[PDB]
């Protein structure tokens, strides 16, 4: 259990949505994360994978605003409470907003996979990317890749929970969305899949015991993009500054 407070990008700080406090107040801030219902800090099951609320989280509608960032920019995820509870894997998905992403209709966004971190080794547990998270006091950096090319997208992160995995239905996903506006050089448009096309309760990284040894993971999803690392070198940093998220 948790959820994003922040995400800082090139050492840019952006509030997050908060599910724990913004859906108290009478007018929250328009912020680059999306509006979602997991005010218990919560997850999504495999019974409804195939359900919108895979997609951007309960109910997820909108951000109302965006983040400016140039290809090549690196993102790092601040999630809350310290620590993350659980062992799992932790991706990462971009999808093209083909439009504004304030507006975009999320049933329609297609997410190509940018990075992906699994089991690093052992098993019973093992060391997941979750102990990455841990380790850097809760935090994940993905890079968006250099040649994407110009465009709206929404950023899904990701962190699964494999604790109780090994029955039906017993995985436990976290995803968090965000808008970002992306400037650069490159061409790069990769394949993507519908967000409700992602994951099968059935999927031998969904359906898993990891109190075993010894364990092979294979991460659910799509491939991460040819090219790309999959993950880049993981780290804190702390924020130089603070923007807010841009409106159309
Ligand atoms: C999600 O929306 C549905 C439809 O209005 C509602 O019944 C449900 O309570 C909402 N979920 C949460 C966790 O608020
Ligand atoms: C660790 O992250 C939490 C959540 O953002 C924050 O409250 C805390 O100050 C961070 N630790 C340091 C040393 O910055
Ligand atoms: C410190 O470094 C991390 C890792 O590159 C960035 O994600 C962060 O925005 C800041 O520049
Ligand atoms: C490109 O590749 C993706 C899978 O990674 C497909 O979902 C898409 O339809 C296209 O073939
Ligand atoms: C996943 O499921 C949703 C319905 O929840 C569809 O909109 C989508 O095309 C895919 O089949
Ligand atoms: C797990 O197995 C089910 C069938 O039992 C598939 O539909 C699913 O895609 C996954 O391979
Ligand atoms: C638990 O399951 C793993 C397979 O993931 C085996 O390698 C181990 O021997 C035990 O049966
Ligand atoms: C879990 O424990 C088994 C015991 O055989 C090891 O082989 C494996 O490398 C992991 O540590
Ligand atoms: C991951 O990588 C595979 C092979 O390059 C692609 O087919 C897939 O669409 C995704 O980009
Ligand atoms: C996946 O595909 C890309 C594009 O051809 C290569 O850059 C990469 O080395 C891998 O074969
Ligand atoms: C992402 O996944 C690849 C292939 O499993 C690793 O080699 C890389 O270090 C990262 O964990
Ligand atoms: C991306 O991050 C993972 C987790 O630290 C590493 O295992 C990988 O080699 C790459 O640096
Ligand atoms: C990651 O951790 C560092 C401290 O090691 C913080 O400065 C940063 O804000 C983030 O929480
Ligand atoms: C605060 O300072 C850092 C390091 O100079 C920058 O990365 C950031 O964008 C802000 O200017
Ligand atoms: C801008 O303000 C945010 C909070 O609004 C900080 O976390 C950041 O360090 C900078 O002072
Ligand atoms: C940018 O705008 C947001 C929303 O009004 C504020 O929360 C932030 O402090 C800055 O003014
Ligand atoms: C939203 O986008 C504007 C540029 O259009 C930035 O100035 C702002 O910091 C935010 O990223
Ligand atoms: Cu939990």
């Amino acid at each position: 259990h948790g959820h994003i407070n922040d995400i800082v990008i090139n050492g840019v700080w952006y509030q997050a949505y908060d599910p724990t406090t913004f859906p108290y107040e009478s007018n929250p801030p328009i912020v680059v994360g999306w509006t979602a219902a997991d005010l218990d800090n919560g997850f999504v099951s495999p019974d409804a994978y195939q359900n919108p609320d895979i997609i951007c989280h309960k109910n997820a509608t909108n951000a109302k605003g965006h983040a400016s960032v140039k290809a090549g920019d690196t993102i790092l995820f601040q999630w809350v409470p310290v620590p993350w509870p659980h062992p799992g894997p932790i991706v990462d998905y971009l999808a093209n907003c083909n439009g504004d992403c304030e507006t975009v209709d999320k049933t329609t966004l297609e997410f190509f996979k940018i990075d992906g971190v699994g089991l690093l080794s052992g098993g019973d547990p093992g060391t997941w990317a979750s102990d990455v998270l841990i380790s850097n006091n809760n935090t994940w950096v993905v890079k968006i890749p250099d040649n994407l090319a110009p465009g709206n997208y929404v950023l899904r992160h990701e962190i699964i929970a494999l604790h109780s995995a090994g029955q039906a239905n017993g995985a436990q996903n976290y995803p968090q969305c965000f808008n970002i506006a992306v400037s650069g050089s490159g061409s790069l448009q990769p394949s993507g899949v519908l967000g409700t096309d992602l994951y099968h309760a059935t999927d031998p990284g969904v359906l898993i015991n990891i109190y075993t040894s010894p364990l092979n993971y294979i991460i659910p999803g799509p491939t991460v993009v040819s090219g790309l690392p999959t993950s880049v070198a993981q780290g804190s940093s702390a924020a130089t500054a603070t923007a807010s998220a841009t409106v159309p």
